[PDB]
C-alpha cells in the first residue's frame, strides 16, 4: 500500500525547499519518507517491500506524545534531506542512507519525559544509560527494529559497510542530545574561524554530521511563522505535561516545563533562539553555504519573537 504511493507532482517540486512544512499531508508521511530515500539514495539499494515494512514498525514505535513523536521525526528527516540534496557530493551514499534513517529514527519510542526528569527520579533507563539516555535508548529501539523478520534494509551490506552504517546512526542520533550540541558547535566554530576545518578528517567529519542532525532537530524555527508558531504549542504541552508530574511530586519544575509560568515563552523562545538556534545555523552555513535559507527562516522567526514580546 506504501509500496503503491506516488507522490503528487505538486509536492516533487515543494518537498526540495527546505522551509516545506509535511504537516497537512499526514497520510502521506512514509510515502514521502520513501520519496526522499529513492531520490538520495536511489531506488535500486533497498528491497522495497523491506523498507515501507520498516518505515511502518518505526511509525508504530512512536508514541502519541504532543511532540516528539512521528510528525516530528518526519520533520527532522525532511530537513536531512534538503540538507543533503543542497550537498549532495560531499556525503557517502553511505552516510546518507545512515543519517535519513536515524533521523527517522533519532526520537524512537519517546515518552514526554527529558534526560533530567529519567536522571532526577532514578528511572530503569537511567540507570542503564547514564548520559545521553534517552538517546542511546532510541538507537537501541533503531537496532531492535533492523533485527525484526524482514525489516533489515542492510541485509545487502557487507559486514563491514553494515557495522560502518550502524556507528554512523549511533554517532547521529547521539548528537540529538542537546547536552552535547553547545560543544560541538564551539569546536566547530573554532576549526571554522582557524581555517582548519577538514572534511576529510573523520572526527571533523563526525562533528559536522553533529551539527546537522541538530539543525534537523531544532528545524521548526525555519519554517514560516504561522507553523512555527503552532510546533511551540507543541513542544510545550509536553513540557508543561512533565513539570505536571513533578509538581505531583512536590517538586517545583523548571519555568521552562511550568505551565503556570508561560508569561515567560516569548522570552524563553527569544533566549533559545539567540544560544541555541542561530548559532547552530550560523556556523551551519558557514560550512555548507547552500543551507543559508535555514539561518533566514530561523532569523524571520526570531524577530517575530521579538515582535511579540512588545504586544505586536
Ligand atoms: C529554552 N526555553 C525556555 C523556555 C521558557 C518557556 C517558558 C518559561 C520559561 C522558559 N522556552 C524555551 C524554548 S525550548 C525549545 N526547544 C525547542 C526545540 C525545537 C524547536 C523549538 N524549541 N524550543
Ligand atoms: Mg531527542
Ligand atoms: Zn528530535
Amino acid at each position: 500500500g506504501l509500496m503503491q504511493f506516488t507522490l503528487p507532482v505538486r509536492l516533487c517540486k515543494e518537498i526540495e525547499l527546505f522551509h516545506f512544512d509535511i504537516g497537512p499531508f499526514e497520510n502521506m508521511w512514509p510515502g514521502i519518507f520513501v520519496y526522499m530515500v529513492h531520490r538520495s539514495c536511489g531506488t535500486s539499494c533497498f528491497e522495497l517491500e523491506k523498507l515501507c515494512r520498516f518505515i511502518m514498525s518505526v511509525k508504530k514505535n512512536y508514541r502519541r506524545v504532543p511532540y516528539h513523536n512521528w510528525k516530528h521525526a518526519v520533520t527532522v528527516a525532511h530537513c536531512m534531506y534538503a540538507i543533503l540534496q543542497n550537498n549532495h557530493t560531499l556525503f557517502t551514499d553511505l552516510e546518507r542512507k545512515g543519517l535519513l534513517i536515524a533521523c527517522l529514527c533519532h526520537d524512537l519510542d519517546h515518552r514526554g519525559f527529558s534526560n533530567s526528569y529519567l536522571q532526577k527520579f532514578d528511572h530503569p533507563l537511567a540507570a542503564l544509560y547514564s548520559t545521553s539516555t534517552m538517546e542511546q535508548h532510541h538507537f537501541s529501539q533503531t537496532v531492535s527494529i533492523l533485527q525484526l523478520e524482514g525489516h533489515n534494509i542492510f541485509s545487502t551490506l557487507s559486514s563491514s559497510e553494515y557495522e560502518q552504517v550502524l556507528e554512523i546512526i549511533r554517532k547521529a542520533i547521539i548528537a540529538t542530545d542537546l547536552a552535547l550540541y553547545f560543544g560541538n558547535r564551539k569546536q566547530l566554530e573554532e576549526m571554522y574561524q582557524t581555517g582548519s576545518l577538514n572534511l576529510n578528517n573523520q572526527s571533523h567529519r563526525d562533528r559536522v554530521i553533529g551539527l546537522m542532525m541538530t539543525a534537523c532537530d531544532l528545524c521548526s524555527v525555519t519554517k514560516l511563522w504561522p507553523v512555527t508558531k503552532l510546533t511551540a504549542n507543541d513542544i510545550y504541552a509536553e513540557f508543561w505535561a512533565e513539570g505536571d508530574e513533578m509538581k505531583k511530586l512536590g517538586i517545583q519544575p523548571i519555568p521552562m516545563m511550568d505551565r503556570d509560568k508561560k508569561d515567560e515563552v516569548p522570552q524563553g523562545q527569544l533566549g533559545f533562539y539567540n544560544a541555541v538556534a542561530i548559532p547552530c545555523y550560523t556556523t551551519l552555513t558557514q560550512i555548507l553555504p547552500p543551507t543559508e535559507p535555514l539561518l533566514k527562516a530561523c532569523r524571520d522567526n526570531l524577530s517575530q519573537w521579538e515582535k511579540v514580546i512588545r504586544g505586536e
